[PDB]
């Protein structure tokens, strides 16, 4: 990875990410002790392979917010750390590969279209999507799992639409053990998400928009330990006589 | 290691420290690849084991301030990552044990008295000086030095008196190509620290002292990248006919 910034810009955004640092140890007169717990807890999360879990749950949503001023189109949201590139392509009416154990959830099907600023739909148009079964997990992160287990990149058609039926993902826990979890824990916090489809949505000539859905009703949508909800984000799913909840949600993207 | 921080006290710290680094990347507009340098850079921070080099650079400094609140004697500063408990003990009167790559340079001889607030002498006190060779190195952190080059621990006399004699140290320079050495080189920046000697000193039922000693005229304590200088901590040591460096320092110990 990499970045264009200046000397003068690195050196003005670590002066003040500093100071304000060492403005909390003397607000708070930390000690020696905290001290060193907090610098073996760093080295910990290295250690422990948690610095994407860390940094998404507690620094991305400022990101997401400083990419949200430059754009006029859906809400975004933060990516996190379980997004995967070149996820297998559906057509426009699909359903997300899953297995047997995910068969037995109530199905959710969703669709929408893809426009541009003007309402204009949107032809060559992708829906990259992703999100944990029933049980919180993630494909890739979870060794049980077939590794596009609710992952695709869907095809909208000529007009811009999709159909996707998949499964309402379990709300997610940031495991207990590690240091992020012992760092909520030791704070008296809750380690939970809200459950949400992750989507990045993409067009010709089009800026990608990398958002969440969620789920009315749903837990923790009120207490978000990543702060990533948003109210425009909320979906109201309705059940039809199949028993299956349906909703529509379109996406709006800004010009690349 | 261990702190006996509330959950209430450790929310609060974690509030204001994580508010504030999302204010500077709201103020500064942090981008999506600054966001990813950072996240790798972290990485590397743990991988190349510089946490301890990193905080105590940009963080101890904050840490000793807080605790020189509640102490009356002697200016105290940053221990540092190079501190070794238990080197060996030397007497009152005596020199630092060293190699004959360090016998060349123009010998120190630190004198000086441990006292209380009042100003009484104290027996049984002990001074634990470290410090870097003419080379920058240190014994322990550089695998061609005798594993107590420069490192003693030295037994005061009845009145807390002793005569060590040493070496003036060498500047240290933070290593460029690691991690931290990068962080300051892409602001642009100065990896040095002053020369400086590092004492620990402590005597019966008083509280130990962790300080740092400068010298007059040195390069870089205008400078000191760990912002761990101060001016009461400024040696100006007077050269005798033998062509030797003499200084005087006393200790002043508040009680345990
Ligand atoms: C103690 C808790 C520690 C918290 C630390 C907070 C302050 C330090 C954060 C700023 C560190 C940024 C990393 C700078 C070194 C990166 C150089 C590098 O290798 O990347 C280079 C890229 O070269 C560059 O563009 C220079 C790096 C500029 C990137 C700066 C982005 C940092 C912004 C994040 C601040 C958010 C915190 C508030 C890769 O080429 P190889
Ligand atoms: C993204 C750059 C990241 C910067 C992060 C800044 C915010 C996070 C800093 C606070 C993390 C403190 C570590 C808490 C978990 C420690 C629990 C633990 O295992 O230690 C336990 C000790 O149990 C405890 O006492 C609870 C931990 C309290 C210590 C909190 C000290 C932190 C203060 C440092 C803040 C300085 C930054 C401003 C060891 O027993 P095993
Ligand atoms: O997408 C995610 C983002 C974060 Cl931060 C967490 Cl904790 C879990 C997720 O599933
Ligand atoms: O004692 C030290 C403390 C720091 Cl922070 C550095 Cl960079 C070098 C030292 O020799
Ligand atoms: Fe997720
Ligand atoms: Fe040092």
């Amino acid at each position: 990875a990499t970045a264009d910034t200046s000397p003068e810009r690195l050196a003005a955004i670590a002066k003040d990410a500093l100071g304000a640092l060492n403005d909390v140890i003397l607000k708070h007169g930390v000690t020696y002790p905290e001290y060193r717990v907090f610098k073996q807890w760093l080295i910990d999360v290295g250690e422990g392979g948690e610095w994407p879990l860390f940094l998404d749950v507690f620094i991305e949503h400022s990101v997401e917010e400083v990419l949200a001023r430059s754009r006029k189109g859906t809400m975004g949201s933060i990516e996190g750390p379980y997004y995967i590139e070149n996820s297998p392509e559906l057509p426009s009416k699909c359903t997300l590969p899953m297995r047997e154990e995910d068969e037995k959830i109530t199905p959710l099907v969703f669709s929408g279209q893809v426009t541009d600023l003007d309402g204009n739909g949107l032809a060559g148009a992708k829906v990259e999507l992703w999100h944990a079964d029933n049980d919180g997990y993630y494909s890739q992160f979870a060794p049980h799992l077939p590794e596009w287990n609710l992952r695709g990149t869907i095809i909208a058609d000529e007009e811009g639409r999709y159909e996707i039926t998949t499964i309402q993902p379990a709300p997610y826990q940031i495991p207990t053990d590690g240091p992020t979890g012992q760092f909520i824990e030791a704070q008296n916090g809750h380690p939970w998400r809200p459950a949400h489809l992750h989507l990045i949505v993409s067009a010709p000539g089009k800026e990608s928009v990398t958002t969440q859905l969620y789920f009315k009703g749903g837990e923790w949508i009120d207490s978000d330990v990543a702060s990533a909800t948003k109210p425009e984000l909320i979906l109201d799913p309705k059940t039809g006589d199949d028993g299956k909840n349906y909703v529509t949600y379109n996406f709006v993207l800004d010009p690349a």
